[PDB]
């Protein structure tokens, strides 16, 4: 009931074909009239520890979420093998032409529609006690339209680049809350507004300093709420440069977006706004529709979150069955 091959070789199941690869991902058309869907195949994923349990979570995570602004599964095909060398899985997702990463660089009506979908999808996520933990414009699926879907999920080295990550995540100022995905939204917010990247740190050494200018130096209770000790020492030893001059920071912005920016970018997760609270912002007055902001009815169960072994290869077969009952 499935057919080969290229490129590269993968067996689709024939409900969809053509089969052109957008990137491993392909775009296909369901024979049933279900139009254009995106198919993602997983190479390996049984190849080791980690990458096994990672795709158990992702599989269970896409399933648990039904939201307009969060990617989910159209279908999931038994990568047909009768457990003899079952080496891979195919998840079917809806086809998104692009992502926010492509078009950001370098409109106030266009952003408010964008961010509204960002935050609504953000709230549904947090209702299930699940965090993206990394939010980049590359993770925001966008076609035009301008409908938005949140890509990937929560999951070393580094020298790597997260300029959208919260100062509590890296620098570990203190432990965090669901408000960290909002700092990312605030950073993306700026980039569309400012036309430029907000915090292009060479590293945490440069990043914090680059972060330092806009939000200014923290001498409220923010310090001593920090895990510190050196960080609080560094904060106080640093000159208390006087914040927050947002109106001066953005000339091309209305007081409204400037106000949402201010509450979104804040040192302390305690004080920082939430997804549900940020939706209430007057910035959405054109778009604000409380009906379109659902919460997950149950919480997301992490149960299996050693732990374990090819049982996970076997646990993934509970689903693909569970999907088809």
């Amino acid at each position: 009931l499935k057919a080969r091959s290229f490129d590269v070789t993968f067996d689709v199941g024939d409900e969809y074909e053509i089969i052109e690869t957008i990137g491993v991902v392909s775009s296909a058309r369901r024979r049933l009239t279900g139009q254009q869907v995106a198919i993602k195949k997983i190479p390996n994923a049984f190849d080791v520890v980690t990458n096994a349990k990672r795709t158990l979570r992702e599989l269970k995570i896409l399933k648990h979420f039904k939201h307009d602004n969060i990617i989910a599964i159209k279908d999931i095909l038994r990568p047909t093998v009768p457990y003899g060398e079952f080496k891979s899985v195919y998840v079917v997702l809806d086809l998104m032409e692009s992502d926010l990463h492509q078009i950001i660089h370098s409109t106030l009506e266009h952003v408010r529609y964008f961010l509204y979908q960002l935050l609504r999808g953000l709230k549904y996520m947090h209702s299930a006690q699940v965090i993206h933990r990394d939010l980049k414009p590359s993770n925001l699926l966008v076609n035009e339209n301008c409908e938005l879907k949140i890509g990937d999920f929560g999951m070393t080295e580094y020298v790597a680049t997260r300029w959208y990550r919260a100062p509590e995540l890296m620098l570990s100022l203190h432990e965090y809350t669901q408000a960290i995905d909002l700092w990312s939204v605030g950073c993306i917010f700026g980039e569309m507004l400012a036309r430029r990247q907000l915090f292009p740190g060479k590293n945490y050494v440069h990043q914090l300093q680059l972060i330092m200018m806009v939000l200014g130096t923290p001498s409220p209770a923010v310090i001593q709420a920090v895990g510190a000790e050196r960080v609080r020492a560094y904060i106080q030893s640093l000159p208390p440069r006087q914040p927050v001059p947002w109106e001066t920071v953005y000339p091309g912005a209305d007081r409204q977006a400037l106000s949402l920016l201010g509450r979104m970018l804040r040192f302390e997760p305690s004080a920082r706004i939430s997804a549900a609270a940020a939706l209430r912002h007057p910035f959405l007055a054109k778009y604000h529709d409380p009906d379109d902001e659902p919460d997950c009815a149950p919480p997301f169960d992490f149960a299996f979150d050693a732990l374990t072994r090819e049982r996970i290869k076997e646990a993934i077969v509970a689903e693909i069955e569970d999907f088809h009952a």
